[PDB]
C-alpha cells in the first residue's frame, strides 16, 4: 500500500494505540458498527471524505470500512490533521491525504488526490464533507462525478448554509442531509466540543492564566455558548457580542454582559466608530459566528495590548488576518502561534510590549491548537455521519429516473427516532439510565413507550 | 361603586399598586408594547376572559391588556399561585378578577364561573387567555355557544398547548390558539429561567433548608427540569436527574448531571421490589418536572430517605402521588403550604416522630404556591407575547369568518420570529445590553436582513 | 403564670415548636452536644446573660444551653432579626426572652434592659453570650459591678471580637472571652455559606428581583464578601468587588470577579468628583459586607443607577449613609423592610417617579431582616462552639479566681482545634459524608494522630 | 566558550527566550521587583543553589535573582518537569543549569549534584531555593561543612515545610528557612488556583478526555484537593471527595461535593473486603492531593473501574502504590508519560484488552508532567515571595552570626504579611483591579494603618 501521503508514517502504531481508546470513548459509534457489520449496508459505497483527519474521524472512518465502504480521504483544513491519527489511517490500508500545517496549495492537491485514483477520477457515489469545500468543487469542477453520486452527508453549520444556498438556486445536483442538525450534533458537537476544547487550545497555545481576565465572544449560537461556558468556567469576565437578540437574550439570563465592539451597535466603517474604551480591556477575542470580519481592522488597533485573538467558527475571515499581514509584523513563537507586532510591518523589537497574540492564524483554535472535540462528543456527531451514509446509499438516488429524482433532492434531517437513538448509546456511555414510560405514562402525554418523545418543533 | 369581583382582602391595594409600579419597571417589553399600542387602541372591542396565576406579574399584563382596549375577567388557575396584594390592586382598578391563595377546589371552580358569567348570563366574551386549559376545556364542554363568538385562545404553558394539540387532533377545538409557550422568549426564557430564580426560592421560603451538601434527585430534563436542576446546583446541591427522552438524558450528562432511575435498569414493574431503594434512600429533596402523571409514586414514596422535601414544579399536582399520602399517612400542617407527612400511620402521630416527608404546596406547582412564582423581568418575555398573541387572533376575527374561512385558519400556532426577536430585544435593553447592527456586506454573506428575522424557523437556539 | 418576658404574639408558639422540632434535626452537633452532655450536666448553676438575633436557630441553642443546666435571660441583638414564632415559643417553655420583630431602638435598649435586671434589680448573672457586642460594652459600662461575678464572655461575631480586642489592648476588659467567630466551623462555616444562601434569600424575599443578567457591587470580600459575591454570582449576577486589603482583592480576581473602587483611582478625597460616576451608574446593586463605616456614602448613593438595591449585611448599618438618605430624600414604604428612597428631594414624592433606589432593611444586616438569617444546618456550627465556649467559660470559674490567677486568665481566646475538627465532624456526618480514617502509618507520615488535629495552628483552610 | 550546564538540546534557547519575554508580561510583581532592586543589588555576592521544576516561570525566577547579583546553579527538582525550551534558554544566557524533561532517577541525583560541585569540589554556596526538600536533605547528609556558609533556605511547597519543620523540632535543621508556601500569595493562590488552571490541563492534554458527565474522586481537600476538586468541576465532571480531616471535608460539603471513602466506614481493615467495591467500580478519574502515603493504595487500584484515569498531583508519587502495578501489572506507554496498566497479568498483553487503568506521568505530579505546570501569572505570586524571601535571609548573614546569635535566629518562619500584601497588591494591577484607598475615619474606625498591614496574623482568609 503507496496510495496515500501522511506526514510521518512511523506515527501510525501511537495513533493504533489512540485510536483503540477512542473506541472505547464512542459508544454509539462503536455500537453501529457492531449492530451493521453483519449485514454490511455499505458493501459498494465509495465515499469520498473531506473533514479533520483526527483520531476521532479515524474511528469513523474504519467504522464507515467495516460496514462495507470504500474511501479516500483528506482533512478540510490545512492544520486540523493529527499525524498520528492520518498514519495509523494510512497504515490500516485507506487511502488518506492530510498533514498537520498544509498550505493552501497542499489543501488543494489532498483533495484533489482523493477525487482522482491513478490518475482518472474515482468511480465515487457518496461524499461526506465538513463545509462544503469538497462539495463545492465537485460541483464547479468535476460535474460528471456527481451524476454517480447518492449523496452528501454535511457535518457543520457553514456547510449547510452553503447548501441550501445550491438548493435555493437550483444548483445541488445530489440529494443531502444536514447531520449538524442532529440534537446529538448541533447540541452536543457545536456547544459541549468548544466548552472542551476551546480554553484547552488557548492553555496549550499560551498557557495563559484564564481566570480574572476580560474576554470578548463575538456570537451566541451553539460555538458561541460553548466558546463562552469554556471561558467563563475558567472566572473569565466574559462579555457578549450578538446580532441576534433572542441569542443575546440567552447570553444576559446565562449571566452575561451583552456590548457591542462598536458605538450604539452601529459599524459605520469608520475608527469613530469603534468602542475603544471597551476594546481597551479585553484580553482574548473570540469569533464564533460562520460570519465574515466580525473581529475587524479597526477592532484589531483598539485592542488592549497583548490581547489574544482567536477563532473557532469554521473559516478564518470571521479576523480581518489579511489586514495583520499587509500592515504588521508576524513572530513566530511556536506552530500556530504568532505575536502581531502593531509597531511596523518590517521589523520588531524583540522585547516590544505591543502586540497582539494570534491562535492557528485565525484558523478554527481547538483543532488548530490543541485536538478539536473529544473523542465522547464526536461519537454523537460522527454516529450521525454513519447513519446519514447508511440512509443516502440505501436510497440509491443516482440510480433513479429522472422524475423520482426531482422528489427526492432535499436537504433533510436525520428522523427524531434515530437522534434519540444515538442518544441512548450516549447516555449509557456514562452510565446513565434512562426511565422506561409505563403504558399509562406513554398514553398520557401521547408517545410510544419508545419514543419518539417529542414533537418536531421541540428546540430542547 | 364597584363590586364586580371577590378577593381576600380589598384592603391590601395599596401595597399592590406600589409593587405594579415596581414591577412596570421591571417588565420593559411589556411596558413598550403599553407605549407603542396605545394611541391605537388594537384590542378596543376585545373581552378577554383570562385564567391565570393572579401574581403581581399578571397584574402587568391584565393593565397592559386594558389600556390598549380590552375588558377582561380574570381567576387564578392555581388554587395557590394568587398573590392577594395584586387581587386586591386589579378589584381596586375597576377589574373584574376571583381569586385568593388557598382557595378550595370548588371555590376555584366558582372563580372560574364568575369570570364567565356576568349578572348570572353568559358574558359576552370574545377571547380567552388561559395557562392549562382549565378555562378552555370548560368553554369546550359546558359553554359551546359562548365559543361561536370568540376569536381565539392564547395559552402560557407546556400542559395546556398539549392539550389544545389534541383537542385538534380529535376536531374538538373551535377556536384558533396561538401556543405563546414555544415563543423562544417563552419557552427558552419563563420554563427555564424562571424556575431556575423561584425553585430553589421557594424550598427556602418553605424549609429554610440549607441545600448546599445535600442530595437532590430532579424528574424530568425539559426546559423546566433544565431550569430546576441549575436552581439546585447553582446552590450546591448534589443534583441527579432522571428522564425518559434521552436526548435530554443527553444535555443532563453534558451539563454535568449523573442521570439515574427511580426504578432498577428503569423499569417500573410495579412492585416495590423495582424501586432503588439505595438511591431513593439517599436523596434529600425530589422535585418533578414533566407534566406527566404519577412520576413520583407512592413506592417512591416509600423508599425516600427520611425528612426529605418532595415538590412539584409541573403544572399539575398529580406528577406526585399525594392521594396515596392522604389516604395512608398523617399530615401535620408546619406552616401554610408546608406539612409534615408521617409515614408512621393514618391517624395520629408522635411530635418527635422522625419518619416523614414535607411536601410543599400540597404538590401544587411550587414555585407560586410557597413563594411568588418567576420574577417579572422574566414574566415580562412571556407576557408581552401574551399580548402580541391577542392582538394577533383579535384582529383575525375568526368568529365573525365565514365557515368555509373558518376551517382555513383554525390551528394552534406560535407568533412569528419576528415578533419573538422583537420582544428579546426590549428584553436585552433592559439588561442594558447592546445588540449589533449587521453590516449590509455580512447580512448578505449570511442571507438575512438586516432587520431579522435571523434564525430558520428550524432553529433550535 | 408565667409573665417575665415579652413578645410579639404568643400565639405563635406552637408554630415555633414545629419550626424548632424540624431545626433540631438540621442541627446535628448542636443536639450531639445536646445528648452528650445531659447526664453530666455542665452549665448547672449557670445563669447566662444571652443577647443575639431571636431565630429558630437561636431558640435551639438556648434550648441545648438549659438541657445542659443553664438558666437565661435573652434578648435579640437587632431590632428586625427576631422571628416572632422562635421569639414565642421559647417565652411559651418558660424561659424569660424580650424580642420582637420590628423593635424600635428605645425597645431594643430595653429589652436588653430586662435580661439584665430580675424584679428591678440586677440579675445574678455569671455567663454571657453576645453578638456584636453591645450588651457586652453596657455591662462593661453601666453596670460594672456585676461582671465581678460573671465567668466570662462568648462572642459570636467578626465585630464583636473586634471590639473585645480593643478593651483587652485598653485594658478594660474585666472578664475572659472566647472568640466563637474564629472556630473555622464558624468563620469559613457561618460567614460565608450562611451568606452565600442568606443573602439572595433576602433580596428575593424584599422584592422578587430578578438577579441574573444584572450588575452587582460587592463592598469588602472577608469572610462575608465571598459568600455575598458568590450568592449573586451563582444566580447570573455580574459581580465586581470592592476591597482595601490587596489580599483579599487579589482571592476576588482569582475567583472571576472584576476589582473596581466607587472613587477614582480607589482614592476618595470627600468630593464628588473623585466618585466614579460612569460605574455607579451602572450597578443595580450594591451590597456592604465590611465591618467599616460609610462604606456606601453619600455620593456613591447619589450615582447609583436609578432603581438600584442597596443593602448591607455587614454587623451594623452604618455601612451606608442613611442618615444622608432620611435628611434628605423621601421615603416610601414598600412593605416592611422594604423602602423606595426617592432622590427628587425631601418633601414629597410622586408615587410614580422613577428616581428612587431601594433600601433593604433599614440598612440593618438584610439576611435576617428580609428573610431568616442563615439556615439551620449552617448555624449548626456556630452554636455547637457557643455551646462548647460556654462550658468552658464556666468551668473555669474566673469571678472566684484569686486576682494573680485571673490576671493570668484575662484573654480573648479561640476554642481549641481538636474542638473544632469535632463540631466539624458531626456536620460532615449530618451530610451523610464518610471521613477516612488514617492509618499509623499514615498519621506517623504527616506527624498527626489518627484522632487528629490534623493541621497547625498556623493552617488557614 | 560557557559549557558549564547539559540540557535536552540547546538549540529549543530561542524558543524559550520567545516564552520568557511572554512571561514575563504574565509575571508583574516579579518584574516589579526586578525593577525595585536591579539599582541596589541587594542579592549581589550571593550564590544560590536553586532546585525547583526547570519551566519557563522558573526561568523568569532565575533572571530575576541574578538581575538582583546573583550567581546561581539550578535543577529541576522532578524527573519529568522540566520545560526544555527554558532549560535551553538559561543555559543560552550562561547560567548552569542541569535539567531535561524525562530524566531518570539516577540522572535526577546527578543534576543535584552538578549544582552543588563546581569543577569536582562543592561551589561557595550561600543560599538555598528549594521545592520539596531534596537538595535540603543532600545537603545536610553529605555536605554539612557547605550549610556553614549558607545564610538560608525558601522553601516552595507544602511537603518540603513539613519536612524542614521536622528537622527543626529534632535539632538538626542546620541554617533558617523562610516558609514561602504560607505567604497566602503562595498558598491560596499557586496552590488552589494553580491546580484549578493546571489539573484538567494536564489531563487533556495526556488524554482527551471528556470530562464533562463523569465520575472523579478527588483524594484530599486542603489547598491543592480545593483546585483541583474545582478544576474538574467546573468542566462538568461529577466529583466525590475523600478526606481525613473533617474540618475540610466539611468545607468540601458546603462547596457542593459528596465526602466518601475508598473504604467501608473510612476503615482500612488490612484486606480488600473494606474497599468500597461499588464506590470505586464508578469512578473515571482518581487524583490524589495530600502530600501522604499510599492514599490511593494496592487494593483501591484493583476495584477502580476499567479504563479509569489515575494521577497525582501532590509533591510525591508514593502517593499512588505504582510500586504495586510495577510489580503485578502490564505497563503499555501509549505516548510520553501515558501508560496504560494492564490488570490482566504483569507478562505482557491482549492490545485490545479492556481492563487497564491509565496513568498519567508515572505518578508524578501530573500538571507539570503532562501539562506546563501552573501559569506564569500565577507563579507570579509564589516567585515573587521567593525573591523577597532570599533578599531577607541573604541580608540577615546567617553564616556570619557568631554561634549565641544564631542560636536566636535559627527558625522556620513566613514572610511579614506586609510583604504578602505588596506582592498581592501587584497580582492585583495586572488585573487591571482597583483596591480602595481607606480614609484616615476608616483606618482607625478598623484600627489599620492606610498602608496596611489590614489583618491581623490570625487571619485565615
Ligand atoms: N470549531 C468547532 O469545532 C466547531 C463546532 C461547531 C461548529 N463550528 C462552526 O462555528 C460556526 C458557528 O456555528 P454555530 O452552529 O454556532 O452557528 P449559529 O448559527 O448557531 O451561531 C452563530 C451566531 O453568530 C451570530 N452572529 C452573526 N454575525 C454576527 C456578528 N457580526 N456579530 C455578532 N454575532 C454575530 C448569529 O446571530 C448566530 O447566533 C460555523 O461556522 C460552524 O461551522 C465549529
Ligand atoms: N411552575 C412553572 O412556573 C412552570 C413553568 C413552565 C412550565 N410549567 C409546567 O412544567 C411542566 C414541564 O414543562 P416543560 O416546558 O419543561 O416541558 P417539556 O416537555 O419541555 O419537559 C418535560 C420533560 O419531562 C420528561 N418526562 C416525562 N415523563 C417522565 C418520567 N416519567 N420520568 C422522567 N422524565 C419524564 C420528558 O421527557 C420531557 O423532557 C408542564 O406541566 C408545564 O406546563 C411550569
Ligand atoms: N449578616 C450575617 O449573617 C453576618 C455573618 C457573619 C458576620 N457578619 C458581620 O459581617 C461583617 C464582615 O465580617 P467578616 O467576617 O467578613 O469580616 P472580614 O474582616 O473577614 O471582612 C471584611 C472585609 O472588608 C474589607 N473592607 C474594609 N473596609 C473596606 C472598604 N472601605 N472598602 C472595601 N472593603 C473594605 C476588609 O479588607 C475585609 O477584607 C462584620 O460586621 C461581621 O460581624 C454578619
Ligand atoms: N502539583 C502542584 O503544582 C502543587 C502545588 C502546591 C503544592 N503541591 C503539593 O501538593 C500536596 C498537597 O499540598 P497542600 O498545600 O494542598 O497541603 P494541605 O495540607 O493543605 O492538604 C493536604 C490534605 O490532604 C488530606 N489528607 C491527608 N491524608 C489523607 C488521606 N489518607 N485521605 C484523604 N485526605 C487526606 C489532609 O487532611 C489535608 O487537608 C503537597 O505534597 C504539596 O507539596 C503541589
Ligand atoms: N509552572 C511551574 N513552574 C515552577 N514551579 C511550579 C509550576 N507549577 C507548579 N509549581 C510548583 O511546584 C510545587 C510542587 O513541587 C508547588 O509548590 C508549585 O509552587
Ligand atoms: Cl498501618
Ligand atoms: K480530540
Ligand atoms: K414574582
Ligand atoms: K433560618
Ligand atoms: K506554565
Amino acid at each position: 500500500f503507496t496510495d496515500y501521503k501522511v506526514a510521518d508514517i512511523t506515527l501510525a502504531a501511537w495513533g493504533r494505540r489512540e485510536l483503540i481508546i477512542a473506541e472505547s470513548e464512542m459508544p454509539a459509534l462503536m455500537g453501529l458498527r457492531r449492530k451493521y457489520a453483519g449485514q454490511q449496508p455499505l458493501k459498494g459505497a465509495k465515499i469520498l471524505g473531506c473533514i479533520h483527519m483526527t483520531i476521532q474521524t479515524g474511528v469513523l472512518i474504519e467504522t464507515l470500512v467495516a460496514l462495507g465502504a470504500e474511501v479516500r480521504w483528506s482533512s478540510c483544513n490545512i492544520f486540523s490533521t493529527q499525524d498520528q491519527a492520518a498514519a495509523a489511517i494510512a497504515a490500516a490500508g485507506i487511502p488518506v491525504f492530510a498533514w498537520k500545517g498544509e498550505t493552501e496549495e497542499e489543501y488543494e492537491w489532498c483533495i484533489e488526490q482523493t477525487i482522482l485514483k491513478d490518475g482518472q477520477p474515482w468511480d465515487a457515489n457518496m461524499v461526506l464533507d465538513d463545509g462544503g469545500d469538497l462539495t463545492e468543487i465537485l460541483h464547479k469542477k468535476y460535474p460528471q462525478m456527481l451524476e454517480r453520486i447518492h449523496g452528501i452527508t454535511e457535518e457543520t453549520t457553514t456547510g449547510v448554509h452553503r447548501l441550501l444556498d445550491m438548493l435555493k438556486n437550483g444548483t445541488l445536483k445530489v440529494p443531502a442531509i444536514n447531520v449538524n442538525d442532529s440534537v446529538t450534533k448541533s447540541k452536543n458537537d457545536n456547544k459541549y466540543g468548544c466548552r472542551h476544547s476551546l480554553n484547552d487550545a488557548i492553555k496549550r497555545g499560551t498557557d495563559h492564566l484564564l481566570s480574572g481576565k476580560q474576554a470578548l465572544v463575538i456570537g451566541y449560537g451553539d460555538v458561541g455558548k460553548g466558546s463562552s461556558q469554556s471561558l467563563r468556567q475558567e472566572g473569565m469576565i466574559v462579555k457578549v457580542a450578538e446580532v441576534d437578540p433572542i441569542c443575546a437574550m440567552q447570553a444576559c439570563m446565562d449571566g452575561f454582559e451583552v456590548v457591542s465592539p462598536y458605538k450604539n451597535g452601529i459599524n459605520d466603517g469608520t475608527e469613530a466608530s469603534i468602542d475603544a474604551a471597551l476594546l481597551g480591556k479585553i484580553d482574548l477575542i473570540v469569533t464564533t459566528t460562520g460570519n465574515v470580519n466580525v473581529c475587524d481592522a479597526n477592532m484589531l488597533k483598539a485592542l488592549k495590548k497583548r490581547a489574544v485573538v482567536c477563532n473557532i467558527g469554521h473559516f478564518d475571515n470571521e479576523i480581518d488576518t489579511a489586514f495583520m499581514r499587509k500592515n504588521w509584523a508576524w513572530e513566530e513563537v511556536k506552530p500556530q502561534v504568532h505575536k502581531i507586532h502593531r509597531t511596523g510591518k518590517d521589523g520588531f523589537d524583540a522585547h516590544n510590549d505591543d502586540y497582539l497574540i494570534l491562535l492557528a492564524e485565525g484558523r478554527l483554535v481547538n483543532l488548530g491548537n490543541a485536538t478539536g472535540h473529544p473523542s465522547r462528543i464526536m461519537d454523537g456527531s460522527f454516529a450521525n455521519q454513519v447513519l446519514a451514509q447508511i440512509h443516502l446509499f440505501e436510497q440509491k438516488y443516482a440510480d433513479l429516473p429522472a422524475a423520482e429524482k426531482a422528489k427526492r433532492l432535499s436537504v433533510e434531517v436525520l428522523p427524531k427516532k434515530l437522534d434519540e437513538e444515538v442518544a441512548l448509546e450516549m447516555v449509557k456511555g456514562f452510565g446513565g439510565v434512562v426511565t422506561q414510560l409505563t403504558p399509562k405514562q406513554a398514553e398520557y402525554i401521547g408517545v410510544s413507550v419508545e419514543g419518539p418523545f417529542k414533537p418536531d418543533t421541540y428546540r430542547y
